[PDB]
């Protein structure tokens, strides 16, 4: 609990940095054409975006009701995630922002969903850190392995086909580490032994490490079958959105509970 | 226990709601409901999207009932669960399957009788819930959870009916919505008094914060019918603040009380 505030504020200003560059660089006859031709995209970030908002919400009430330091640090983080992820959806819906075309079906790349996911996924596995009492350089290398991963997978679907082959696999293979290496370290702290005492319950620690690789999961696996032809782009698009706000507010759902106990 | 009756209560919810679910299914015309949204092509995402939001919703009651601090909190945690999962079915129902429906005098627009009976099951199933929070008399409760099932047949009655009775029957409903806002802010603010036994299961500022919700997240319903029958906002429009508005009234009284259980 050493100002998470000051960690939120880089959030923040990297944030608020990539939404210029994208509105300065887009293109509004494209945008145009791309919510003509997938009429239903503006309604899923819309609603993306009121849901994040009352996330956000829920977080704040959280913070302001230190039931400990401990689950006052840790819902504090959770709001400023819920925050950019409410900011990011809302200025898909409403502005015309700079994307790229992938390779596989010329369908559009959102940049400020993986601008959004590398400021909130790093931030998210440090949380699972300060849950678990984990080693700091455990948790670095992680929440690194996880923004080389989403850069990947950004990258690799303007490639070609046998780099755009390499570079998803050694994605998908990163984010296979990083979730064996996020069940490890909530393991070491469910241990009866364990010091220090991990700041939630055996059961919570759990719930968590299972809530992640449930949620987080559908992200790769929507990505492989819209590429591979199987759905179209609105289907995924949508599954995203679910996704996206799942991962999140199942975090703020599991410590709700952890305050009750306790 | 309190507890038993709950459950009892969202019980019978259930079972209303699958009776007018079921007639709405047998009575449906889908080639009219495939013009509806063919037409308004916004309203399958709106709907999901909403659906989504309460299944969460109801999550979130469920594990504030399993881990109540106070019996007490485990009630008011039981009924928002009901009403949350009520809501999510219904909205689920209404992106999904072919639902018999009405067209209004003013423009022909579809009139959701499903939306209609989600509220006419939980509106007045949360007014009930004040109750609880506010130790106010049953007879007070009863008369205005009586009120608001009528107010709310009203509005959907008003919507088939010609100009002038159509009138009548809207400004009475409107009339209505006003007494029962007025008297739900009295229950609570008994209740705020120091003096006041027995004591409230909640503290004076969470009385204040809940009969301010009900009264700015319940106005959108009124005002958007209005908008929308004089033809100021398009139908799809007026959709996405209903569903807006639905979530905001219902996860807003979840919010607040997360908060009573934090405080200690
Ligand atoms: C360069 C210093 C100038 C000082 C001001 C700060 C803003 C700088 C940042 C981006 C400028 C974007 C310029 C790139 C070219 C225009 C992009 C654009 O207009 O998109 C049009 C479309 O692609 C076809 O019509
Ligand atoms: C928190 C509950 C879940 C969230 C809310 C569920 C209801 C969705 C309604 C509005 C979303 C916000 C407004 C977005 C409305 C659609 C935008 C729009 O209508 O765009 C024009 C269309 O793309 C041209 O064909
Ligand atoms: C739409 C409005 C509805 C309300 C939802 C807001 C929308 C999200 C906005 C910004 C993201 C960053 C928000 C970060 C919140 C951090 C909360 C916190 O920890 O604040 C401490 C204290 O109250 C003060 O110093
Ligand atoms: C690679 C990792 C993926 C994460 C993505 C988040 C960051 C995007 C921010 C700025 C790029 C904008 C600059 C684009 C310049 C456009 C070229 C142009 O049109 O000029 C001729
Ligand atoms: C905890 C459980 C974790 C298990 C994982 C959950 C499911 C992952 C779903 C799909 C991964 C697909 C990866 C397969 C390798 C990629 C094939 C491919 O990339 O297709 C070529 C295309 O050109 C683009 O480059
Ligand atoms: C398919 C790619 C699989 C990647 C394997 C990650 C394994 C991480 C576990 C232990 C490492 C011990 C140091
Ligand atoms: C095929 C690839 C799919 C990827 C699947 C990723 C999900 C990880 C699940 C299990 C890892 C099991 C081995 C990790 C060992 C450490 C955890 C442990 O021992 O559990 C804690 C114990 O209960 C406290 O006392
Ligand atoms: C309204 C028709 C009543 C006649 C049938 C007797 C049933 C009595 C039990 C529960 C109803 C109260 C529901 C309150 C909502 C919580
Ligand atoms: C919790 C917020 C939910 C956000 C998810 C929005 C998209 C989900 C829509 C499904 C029906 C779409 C059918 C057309
Ligand atoms: C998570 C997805 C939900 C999807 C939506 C489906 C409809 C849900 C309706 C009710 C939910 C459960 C209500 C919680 C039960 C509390 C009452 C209780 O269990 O106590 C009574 C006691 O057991 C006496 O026998
Ligand atoms: C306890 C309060 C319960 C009273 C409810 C009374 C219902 C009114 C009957 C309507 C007839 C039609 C019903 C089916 C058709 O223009
Ligand atoms: C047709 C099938 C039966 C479903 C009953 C409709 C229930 C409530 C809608 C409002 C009631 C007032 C209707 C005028
Ligand atoms: C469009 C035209 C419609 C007209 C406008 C809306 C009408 C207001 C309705 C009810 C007010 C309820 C009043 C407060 C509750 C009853 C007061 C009461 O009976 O108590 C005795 C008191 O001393 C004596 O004022
Ligand atoms: C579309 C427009 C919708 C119209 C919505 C109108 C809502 C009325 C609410 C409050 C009025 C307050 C005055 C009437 C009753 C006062 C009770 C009270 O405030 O009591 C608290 C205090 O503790 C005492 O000691
Ligand atoms: C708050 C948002 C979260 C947790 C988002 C998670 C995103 C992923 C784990 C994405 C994984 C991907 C791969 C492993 C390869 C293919 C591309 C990605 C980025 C979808
Ligand atoms: C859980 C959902 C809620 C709180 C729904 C509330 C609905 C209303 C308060 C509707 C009010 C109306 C009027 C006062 C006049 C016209 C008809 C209505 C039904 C729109």
């Amino acid at each position: 609990t050493k100002e998470v505030q000051w960690q939120g504020i880089f959030m923040i200003i990297v944030w608020l940095c990539v939404m210029g560059s994208l509105i300065f660089f887009a293109n509004p006859e494209a945008s145009r054409r791309v919510f003509a031709k997938f009429s239903h995209l503006q309604s899923f970030y819309g609603a993306t975006s009121v849901a994040f908002a009352f996330a956000t919400g829920l977080d704040i009430l959280a913070y302001v009701n230190a039931v400990s330091d401990e689950k006052r640090v840790l819902s504090g983080i959770l709001a400023y995630v819920d925050g950019v992820a409410c900011i990011s959806y809302l200025s898909m819906a409403t502005l015309n922002l700079y994307f790229l075309v992938d390779s596989t079906q010329g369908n559009p790349v959102w940049l400020m969903r993986y601008a959004e996911w590398i400021i909130t996924c790093p931030t998210l596995l440090y949380w699972c850190g300060l849950a678990s009492r984990a080693d700091r350089s455990s948790v670095s290398d992680i929440a690194t392995a996880d923004a080389l991963l989403l850069a990947g997978g950004a990258l690799s679907s303007i490639l070609p086909s046998w780099p755009a082959f390499f570079v998803f696999a050694g994605s998908f293979a990163t984010y296979i580490y990083v979730m064996l290496h996020m069940w490890g370290m909530f393991g070491k702290a469910m241990q009866p032994d364990f010091q220090p005492p991990p700041p939630l319950p055996r059961h919570a620690l759990h719930l968590l490490r299972c809530e992640i690789v449930m949620s987080w999961s559908i992200f790769p696996l929507v990505e492989f079958l819209r590429r591979q032809g199987y759905i179209d782009f609105q289907v995924g698009e949508a599954m995203n959105c679910v996704a996206d706000y799942a991962a999140k507010v199942g975090l703020a759902m599991i410590m709700v509970n952890c305050n009750l106990e306790q």
